[PDB]
């Protein structure tokens, strides 16, 4: 009988916000104690940072450019998504006998009649908002109660936030304070039925938390010591503490697999309301560590033997990882990951001697932008981004246009993974790995062709999902609070 | 009967540099255990941010300017040195019937026929370098067996580094690869003849680890995966290791006290081959949190519960608290700590509420450089160093010349502990908190009077320990090799 998975994916969380990661403020008891009675990786990464592109990667197991999952993110009047002849993880463990189920964010496309939602793609139930909630109007809503706003006033001349049930709404806009709770509820009641049914099951939470605006409950309102961040990570993490007491009234911490981890680094141009990177560069929307090498964490009793593991991995190879341990036979498709299960168990090392990174706005003509390989890691271009200014490294600003590099800015991860000093800038053993990652970077870039562009497929208003269905005058009139 | 006190002071370590910080490639398993079964400090801090300040203050437990331990640091040939008129912590502790002993760096001067070293200033024992290890020349020495050289050549046209014995050298230069296990060696029997006495022991181990230049014996060069930083810092991990041992065989350790800091910050200049300081901001020779915020460990089974406390704690008040702890009565002098016993034991709380940072070169006029109370800090002044520099950040290298502030920039650690966003660049809460920062500081300029600077009072090389007395020709022809 395959195990119970439990995969938690947090949005725009840095390496170093994890008390367990040596921050000095965050609050994360649960998460802690999970690191504490598992494996935590030191290097797990992404392929691309930012959520779309990297969700699109962590469901499918392939680089985002392959099914066109490009330019930048899908905004809620998107025409394109998540193609469906694509095969998510989902669809993989449904086949397996897998009850499946999302909870949170999905940003992965909406579509015409909601073409592009969850249950189309694998996902049995699902509760959660089609894409980031900060995409839409928040002026007047509340984020931290009794009546704090959320700052900023998010994206405007837009719909509510829609909170939906499968493919109707529920809430439009939901209430932020009250959001967590809901999703808690949906994913107990999904591993209820499945127990019932003698049925593993398959919870993907979304979380919400940790992107921009912050909100909470009152029980988390002003009680992490770090401030409105602060405050919404110990929601995330209380998240996480009742996800496991559940599994535990269940009795299923050795027969269920827990995972966590973050799409992206943080956004730090939302400053101190934004997320910590840690000893890495830069953060969200750059290919600089700090924007890529996201914390992780694997928990499962009785199997997991805890520890810290050095060893290369992604979001990539959860997908054929998984399907190892549910005995899920993998797809026809060429996945871009690997089997992780020997590392996870023990019984080996890990297959992922590589990684390849590309940028927000990746082309055919300058292909990958970062290579990685064993302990070198390789800045073929470099640039900034907009996510990832206000911080004092100009590198990361916006201002920081994109530069060619050649030879490479060679950096050694081992001894200095805040890429501050450039090797080329030789040795026998440097210039051997030079040699090595500049071919790596032909030979990805000769095989890997770009796919049709999703986000270039344009924008529709009449794709905005509405609670009164022919309303007037739209978006505004769409309402249904809770 | 008062407790076996024992004092680990690491030399130049960041505050992201253990594993239990968060760093990505250290080994530190010992460090990471002794953390996980005790407390661990989030905001440790040391008045300044170099050797022999922080080290006046370790020891005496008032800020550096009062008994002259300024400007910079002292070297070979320097005329001063600690007053004799002051009060050390193995003073306290000997008057109560302790064998204390000293393995490792001084650097708190030796003067004419050694009237500085440490069997002047109470320790019965001792075993180490008069101070820093670079501090003569190294273009010879084997830093890493076989007989790989020790990088830069350190500090030229002076005496090799001694090994003194008490009063007396033993080797000039030691044999680095093994220096740290004569520290052991000693460590061990002071505590095993302490036993014997039914005599508590004091052992302040002043490691030369994590220092420049980087050294280890055979069994840790390459063996860390952070290259000679991480082999260097793997040595001082497993020194602690043994010295836990050794007191596990002695069966001491719930009637044992261990303790771990640092000096001062990072000393980033030495690139790839320097600390880390995380999250924080600049490092080694800057009033930034990097240079003045380091990691520390309480260590006590039976007594110190396991945690991680986000109390405000300081060099300056492990004098009082030691002092408390033993019973021993405190000096007539005024300190400029607090008894942090309540906090360690778990019965109460940190009394010290604020926190006074001088810079590397301080002077009466201008006074204190930064202040923190509570979760707020202010910049006064700000400046540069050179072993700062190297680093992305522009603030910490030497270009950035002492700028003064008014208002001073007003920074919340609690939520911007990297010191990113200015508060005043208004809010009741805040506008409070600077009024008080600022009363504060005019309190401390008006009350502390600057002592005779040590440091100015010249050098004469005449002063160098040299290995054959009245030797010929100086100081090269002062060896004795092991
Ligand atoms: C999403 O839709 C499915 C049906 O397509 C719902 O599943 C049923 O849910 C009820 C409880 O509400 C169970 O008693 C049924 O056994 C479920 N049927 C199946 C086939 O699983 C699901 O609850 C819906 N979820 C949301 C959040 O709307
Ligand atoms: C420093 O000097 C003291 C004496 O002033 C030494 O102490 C004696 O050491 C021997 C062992 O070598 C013991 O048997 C004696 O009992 C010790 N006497 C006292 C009064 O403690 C000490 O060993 C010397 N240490 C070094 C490193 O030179
Ligand atoms: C709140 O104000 C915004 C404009 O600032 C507007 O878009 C929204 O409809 C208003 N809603 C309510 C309930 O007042
Ligand atoms: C080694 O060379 C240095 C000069 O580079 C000199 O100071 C030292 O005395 C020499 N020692 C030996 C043993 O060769
Ligand atoms: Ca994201
Ligand atoms: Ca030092």
């Amino acid at each position: 009988r395959p195990p119970n998975i439990v995969l938690i994916f947090a949005d725009d969380l840095g390496y170093g916000d994890l008390g367990c990661y040596g921050h000095p403020s965050s609050t994360t008891p649960n998460l802690d104690q999970l690191a504490a009675g598992g494996l935590r990786f030191t290097d797990f990464y992404v392929p691309v940072s930012l959520s779309t592109p990297s969700r699109a990667a962590l469901l499918t197991g392939r680089l985002p450019v392959r099914m066109g999952m490009y330019p930048g993110v899908l905004v809620p009047s998107s025409r394109g998504g998540l193609p469906l002849e694509e095969v998510t993880v989902a669809e993989v463990l449904a086949a397996r006998g897998y009850l499946t189920g999302m909870a949170g964010k999905w940003h992965l496309g909406v579509g015409p009649e909601g073409a592009f939602l969850p249950p189309h793609q694998g996902f049995h139930r699902f509760l959660g908002i089609p894409y980031s909630h900060d995409q839409g109007p928040c002026q007047n809503l509340t984020c931290f109660p009794p009546a704090t706003p959320c700052d900023g006033g998010c994206d405007q001349g837009l719909v509510p936030i829609p909170l939906l049930a499968n493919l109707s709404v529920e809430a439009q806009p939901p209430w932020l304070p009250g959001l967590e709770a809901r999703y808690m509820a949906f994913a107990h009641d999904l591993m209820a039925d499945a127990q019932r049914q003698d049925r593993p099951f398959f919870l993907y939470y979304a979380s919400h938390h940790t992107h921009y605006p912050q909100f909470s409950g009152q029980s988390f309102a002003e009680r992490s010591g770090r401030g409105p961040f602060g405050d919404s990570l110990m929601e995330l993490d209380a998240a996480v503490g009742t996800l496991m007491t559940a599994i535990g009234d269940l009795g299923l911490l050795e027969e269920t697999l827990v995972i966590f981890t973050a799409d992206n680094g943080p956004e730090t141009m939302r400053m101190s309301r934004g997320g910590c990177s840690g000893l890495l560069r830069c953060g969200k929307g750059t290919t600089y560590e700090g924007g890529v090498r996201e914390p992780a964490l694997a928990f499962w009793p009785g199997h997991i033997a805890p520890g810290v593991t050095h060893e290369l991995a992604s979001s990539l190879d959860l997908l054929p990882t998984l399907a190892a341990l549910a005995g899920a036979p993998l797809p026809n498709v060429t996945l871009d990951g690997f089997d992780l299960s020997p590392l996870l168990l023990g019984t080996g090392k890990s297959p992922r001697q590589s990684l390849f990174f590309y940028p927000s706005y990746p082309d055919e003509v300058r292909g990958v932008f970062a290579v990685r390989t064993g302990k070198y890691k390789a800045h073929f271009f470099t640039q900034g981004s907009a996510h990832s200014d206000t911080t004092a490294d100009p590198a990361c600003h916006a201002s920081s246009s994109l530069t060619a590099h050649e030879p490479p800015l060679l950096y050694d991860l081992s001894k200095d993974p805040g890429e501050n000093y450039n090797l080329l800038g030789a040795t026998p053993e440097v210039l051997q790995a030079l040699k090595q990652l500049q071919l790596l970077k032909a030979q990805l870039d000769a095989a890997v062709t770009f796919g049709p562009s999703q986000v270039a497929r344009g924008e529709d208003p009449a794709l905005q999902i509405c609670c009164h269905p022919g309303c007037t005058p739209r978006p505004a009139c769409c309402h249904c609070p809770d």
